[PDB]
């Protein structure tokens, strides 16, 4: 824990975070509500996918006597899009399946979502730009440029954009334990304590076998993070439920809603930790490493 030797600093969206080298990491990234998704397709494979999927939309009935395919849009920068009706019933909505590529190193990402007839051109203009802003980042590179980092790449820019990610992390040394780190634009209406506190006291006072290890402020650098940590024993198993949270500012990339959490279930398998001490060391070491990525 406190001995951050061999620990690896990672990139997720606008932020950085240190983690032990043993950690098993799995991340999800979302843009304008819709998931941006990495594909391990070499250029020929993607061409096959798009061709295969285009013909599928054509051999699929829309309403009575028309197919579901509409357009194959070219966003340039080696990227493409497929416009289709939102479903078998027209409504007034499409499905814009975007396939953006990274530069200079080749990767392709699928970014798909529904859009109305009256906003299709706008959505295209977004994909048009996402295509020329999506740049690749080297395996261990920590980009100095402004941008939202994703899998094997980042979306360059400091212009506002709703963005969100969620990283699930497990540790082999500490089995049963699960850490999660999430970011999301938009501000929550209450702080952590203002929201959850009342109910936690009503559960702790009601049910036995638990104690509030910590509570209150836990600022990390310029980030105003409150925290709540609960622990308890049952089944001869020691359970944990931690959380840290910056409630974030509206229309802000650098101070969005930002949450770190760690939990260990009960219900004897091997201990996730030796004691409460070891658990809070890991928790504090990781949370204190949270920070906005320095950007020129």
């Amino acid at each position: 824990s406190m001995d951050k030797t061999g620990w690896i600093t990672h990139c997720f969206g606008r932020f950085l975070i240190d983690l032990p080298p043993d950690a098993v990491i799995n991340a999800g990234y979302y843009l304008w509500g819709d998931r941006i998704e990495y594909l391990d397709d070499k250029p020929t494979e993607l061409a096959a996918r798009v061709d295969r999927l285009e013909q599928e939309w054509r051999t699929q009935r829309h309403k009575s006597k028309g197919n579901m395919f509409l357009r194959k849009i070219d966003f340039g920068n080696e990227s493409v899009g497929l416009l289709s009706w939102s479903s078998e019933v027209a409504s007034k909505t499409y499905l814009l399946d975007t396939y953006v590529t990274s530069k200079p190193t080749w990767h392709v990402y699928r970014w798909k979502g529904k859009v109305s007839v009256d906003r299709e051109q706008h959505a295209v203009e977004i994909s048009r730009a996402l295509a020329r802003n999506l740049r690749s980042r080297a395996p261990k590179e920590i980009p100095s440029e402004p941008g939202f980092c994703i899998d094997h790449a980042y979306i360059a820019g400091d212009s506002f954009q709703v963005e969100r990610f969620g990283v699930g992390v497990t540790f082999p040394e500490h089995p049963g334990a699960r850490f999660e780190f999430r970011s999301s634009t938009g501000a929550e209406l209450n702080s952590l304590l203002e929201r959850v506190d009342g109910f936690v006291q009503n559960m702790l006072s009601t049910f036995a076998g638990m104690e509030t290890l910590r509570k209150g402020k836990h600022p990390v650098g310029s980030l105003p993070g409150e925290e709540y940590l609960v622990a308890g024993s049952d089944k001869g198993q020691r359970g944990y439920t931690f959380m840290w949270e910056v409630q974030g500012k509206e229309e802000s990339l650098t101070e969005p809603n930002l949450t770190a959490g760690l939990a260990v279930l009960e219900r004897p398998p091997p201990p996730a930790f030796k004691s409460d001490k070891e658990a809070l060391e890991l928790w504090d070491t990781i949370v204190d490493s949270i920070r906005v990525r320095p950007t020129s």
